[PDB]
């Protein structure tokens, strides 16, 4: 079975260590919310940026963190009026039995108003 | 096994009402078809808007029908310039045993002419 | 199991017939790689697009290689300084028994700047 993992942050500056440094706290949390402690089991990973975020990759800190044979895919987000600004968001795809009411998703600082 | 399941409609306008009730009925529609039970059984959403959508986030309308346990992730289509307008885009990835030639994707609307 | 696939390729110009020329010719790569004859195994295939390539959906390629009953979806990645211009970038999500570190991911043409 494949679940899905989802994860939100917000950076205050649209800089490649500011986008790095929140990317590669929310994966990390984001496994260790799911008791996931090798890469193995992860299908893929796509994130998302808000349009105020054109620094750098956030894929880029998950090759930091040694997720270099985990798929991984970027795409923009909706530019939607009054929505929260400097987001990335990720979702992970997990090959695992534990049930979808079982996964644990993160957000993180003022992501935790997406939750 | 994983099965993705597309679907695709349009609006009239941009109006958080317009692409929330055009979301709703087409992830309706995309269950009903593939007669799913469970939302247990989708391990993620993935929805897409035109650029010129922008009023809203289409995702509201899965947790209005009782998706909140169901991954979500929204994105921007490609801006191909004279593409069908005012498009809603979504993927589902479903765990089943059903072949791939046995799942049902949903065009409505507009984007009826989308269908492969 | 599911495994993503990735896959990259460039583009000399913006126009529809060397987009899908390049997305027959990466999709097609990256399923020999694979040694995947049939396309029963792919639950979908995503694409992005950088924004210096909008004259055409990628997809249509995947249309012209037989790919009709494969779910596919596209969108816009995320604009980076330096990076590579037009580009498309493939994650196939396969449905497979292989594991992680088995399955070969392709970057072709002046995507190989990117791998």
């Amino acid at each position: 079975m494949v679940r899905g993992i989802r994860g939100a942050i917000t950076v205050e500056e649209d800089t490649p260590e500011a986008i790095h440094q929140a990317t590669r706290e929310l994966l990390l949390k984001m496994l260790e919310a799911n008791g996931i402690q090798s890469y193995e089991e992860l299908a893929a990973v796509i994130f998302t940026v808000t349009e105020d975020l054109t620094s750098a990759f956030p894929a880029e800190a998950a090759r930091q963190i040694g997720m270099h044979r985990v798929p991984l895919l970027s795409a923009r987000e909706v530019p939607v009026p009054g929505s929260l600004p400097r987001v990335i968001r990720v979702l992970a795809l997990w090959n695992t039995d534990t049930p979808q009411d079982r996964v644990r998703h993160v957000y993180l600082r003022e992501a935790v108003r997406l939750r």
